[PDB]
């Protein structure tokens, strides 16, 4: 498999960015398996990669 981004290289933060959050993101796969970053991932999160899904 191709290597995943670290919580560094995805730009993870300890608080969400307004309305942009992991627990509402198109990438997250509940309960916790984001396709953008290494596992686990918090309910709040946000990453430095954009998505067109609000
Ligand atoms: S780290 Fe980013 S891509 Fe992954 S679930 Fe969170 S907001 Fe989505």
């Amino acid at each position: 498999v191709t290597k995943k981004a670290s919580h560094k290289d995805a730009g993870y933060q300890e608080s969400p960015n307004g309305a942009k959050r992991c627990g509402t993101c198109r990438q997250f796969r509940p309960p916790s398996s984001c396709i953008t970053v290494e596992s686990p991932i918090s309910e709040n999160g946000w990453c430095r990669l954009y998505a067109g899904k609000a």
